[PDB]
């Protein structure tokens, strides 16, 4: 009958926010939290000065499961407990699982999805209780494994390719792109659009890839055919297919991207490389399997 | 080999201070703290939003002893565990002891003892982790318990006595200043003084004024007894006050004049004071006080 | 015309707070505080360090004029300045309408009354910028000379009366809660207090007693066939709470003061133990001798 | 006579902490910040609340002109004042020094060289008060011309190259690699295809890496083990390959910027860098050269 709620997100993701506010709202919810008994053993002021050894790590799990059991071991007054760590690996979830069923709870999931890029944004202003970047990609990664999310590993029997971005990357930003009335030689990335022709001139496909929005309601295209006439004629590059952001479409330059890819470059082409410029755009090829060449600082 | 140690002191005392800088420095000790826990099961962001229960009580007892059992029972690479608790409850302290007894460990105790007047200071700037005065009040004297340090009840046979103090009591406060006039009598405390002693008290004038200088040992306790005895008309039976080198604070000053001069002669029933630093000692010592202003301090 | 809004209220009164919300909603505003310009000149991470200088001052004072001057000698999109200041002294606000009448701006003034027993709790909780309690008990009376609230000073010609306490006064408590009604004895007297009633009685005083418990007049006559009867106290009046007064303790006494009290008698002491109590009859002139720890 | 004191670094480099420990130890000195006056004229609980305007921009410059006249133009009790702005700006460094000649005071300027490696550590745990990595990078940028430090424009006669990096980049990582695992299964088949095609367009393929040359007692064995993969078993056409000393416990960051300078630099005109570790990354890029970064290295 009680319940043994498990958050999943990464950190940042909202999880000890809506915990406190989940037991104020709700009588009888007791928490169980990671952080708070790792800082707590050690007496630390700040959660960033904590390092991670399989001793400590060995009784901060013992106390999760002692606290636990002795909590939802009280009386009709105690409906549950939430256990507001990532739980980002599946052996820690499963350890959640094989404990309920052996004393009767249930075991219910509290998910927060929250994009990347605000994942990011919310870390660089976390202080002290920040993870390293690596960390937080390493833990973005656990869920979209938990969320089901695609990988790609390649598309056998379809031509081999290469990626090519626009904004930034195969034309030089000034800067918040460039305008359209300053699309000239000048605007030209040079070691870049000589990456495209010495890969055209060596069986690769060029798939040129744009955020820049298509058209306007009365006209389509209109920006679509300003930006081929550059790609093909002005930097002369080898394209064999240019997909860019639909007409209307106002969501993320990141997801955007990666619909693009799914739809028309992924059952047509055999991906084996990305250039772009854009760190939320490189960040998103590099995490579903395409290997990314990131030319410029692109911060956003 | 495994010590359980338990730190003794009121908040604000410096426990976790300690802890921090000893986990450091000895590698293999762990900490086990009750407000750690107390905010960790309600998910609170700060100290002040929990709300004291048996049951939530309960919860963090069961806590505390779990991890301890936990921690001790592994190998050579644990030396022991710091309970960083104010541990002012004898129940506590035992029950810690009993556990020890039960599977033997060796409990060490780390004692706290820091002054009245900076507990307080410390507490008034401690913000959201800071803790009502009542309470604070209340753990200084569970503080003395355990120190054991003495507390009155009366000294039978020796006559009844009232304590008066003269600065700021019996003599207004201009803004303490220059060595007075008779406009400086402060009414009904003067009255009070002369009304005790017509019914069988003796009053006794205690003062916190430097008794002279390096020459005349002597010069300010008679300016000041000139003052209590014949501008004001108190009728006085003994006047002790701070003596030559007495660079101390008012607070240790006046209960060192109480338990060698007033005490062991008279039985004090009642302090009449004014500074709130001297007013808390009366108080916690127990002497009955009536505050006569603001005399904050 | 260009505005010189002068925030009047004790440290905790929520002036900060407005002013960061009012320059959000009103474009063409600008702040100007002092505890910033202290904090700024000496480099503090926390307002507590420093330490009161009449040169540092007199370097502030002049930071707040010369950047007031600045800001309303520009274009017509500065609408006016906010000095989030306590502006409780009277020659700081007479500065501030002299400035005005020399360039020609007005002066508005936005008051924060808040209650002493918040402002106390909220400087409890306020850490690094906690002012000491003497401090908050000083700007406290500025505020009620400011609003123009009443002090006493005697009543001449009435008779002189000394007011006394019931709960934990006159009568001990448990601890943190007063004595239930029906265990009301002889041991739950305190008894160097009794006493002194009935040495101010014999002294020519008129002992009025006052009490918070609520109370029909049922509670009422148990209280004084407690105080009359049992404790010995010779009262000529005693005036408590209402049958369903839900107010403080702070402001009924106040209250049963200047309505019963203080028109019929020369009040010249009060004998109290709750300290929200002491300090309310110590504020408004009234002298108090606090018998016990009354934190609560 | 008064110093004007101006504090020059990026933030996060130590101005603040210092310039309050200077006026503690030294009486007389008052401080005059930017970053205080912005919060102030706004009432903001945090830094990052403030949105810059240049109506509010110049009413700070003012408070910061004005109260420095003020409090130098006291007694013989006043020392002088700090400016723990950032002061990266040359137009603000002259503004001060034209401020000074105008009423006969000594500026001083404190320099704060705070690494970028650690400026970007201290810049993810500064919570409010942290600043986005492009306006740090901006600053740092800023902080290398009032340092006089070098920025490359090319090499013109010298044959054109392309640098390109061992550990992450030609070769695949673990999360570095152990000597004996050194198979053509570690091959980055990309990047390797990458210096063939680029030899094949006449540029000069240029090999360097962070990797130990050789032990105590053998000061070049780890640099043959190296260069027997990246030429045999790699198949890069490379013209050169210059790597870490022998007892060099400095970081990647500082030895391929003097590998660049003293033994790349005046010998190639150097077009393209590719490379892995985002510290390096970020040095070819802040010098002028041009990097592709095939990986996430952070770290
Ligand atoms: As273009
Ligand atoms: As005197
Ligand atoms: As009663
Ligand atoms: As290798
Ligand atoms: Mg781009
Ligand atoms: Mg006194
Ligand atoms: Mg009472
Ligand atoms: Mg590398």
């Amino acid at each position: 009958m009680k319940k043994i709620i498990l958050t999943i997100g990464c950190p940042g993701s909202g999880k000890s926010t809506w915990a406190r506010e989940f037991i104020a709202k709700n009588p009888g919810f007791y928490n169980i939290n990671r952080d708070d008994y790792r800082q707590s053993i050690m007496a630390h002021e700040e959660r960033d000065e904590y390092k991670y050894t399989k001793k400590k790590e060995g009784i901060v799990t013992g106390m999760q499961f002692d606290t636990a059991k002795s909590i939802l071991y009280g009386g009709d007054s105690v409906k549950g407990v939430i256990i507001s760590d990532t739980n980002l690996n599946p052996e820690r979830r499963l350890a959640w699982e094989t404990f309920a069923k052996e004393y009767g709870w249930k075991v219910e999931h509290k998910v927060f999805d929250v994009p990347w890029t605000e994942l990011v944004k919310r870390n660089s202003k976390r202080g002290t209780k920040a993870v390293p970047i690596d960390v937080l990609r390493s833990m973005y990664k656990s869920m979209r494994e938990y969320l089901g999310l695609p990988v790609y590993n390649g598309t056998p029997g379809k031509p081999k390719a290469v990626i090519f971005d626009v904004d930034g990357t195969l034309a030089k930003m000034n800067g918040g792109p460039y305008d359209l009335e300053k699309c000239d030689t000048d605007v030209i990335n040079p070691m870049v659009v000589e990456l495209s022709k010495m890969y055209a001139l060596m069986g690769y496909q060029i798939v040129v890839v744009s955020g820049r929005e298509s058209g306007t309601k009365e006209d389509p295209t209109k920006y679509y055919r300003m930006t081929r006439k550059w790609v093909e004629d002005i930097a002369g590059v080898p394209l064999v297919m240019q997909c860019q952001r639909e007409q209307g479409d106002t969501r993320k330059d990141d997801v955007v991207k990666e619909e693009i890819f799914w739809k028309h470059i992924a059952p047509h082409f055999d991906v084996k490389l990305a250039i772009d410029d854009r760190t939320q755009v490189v960040e998103m090829w590099r995490r579903i399997g395409v290997e990314c060449w990131q030319v410029a600082s692109g911060d956003f």
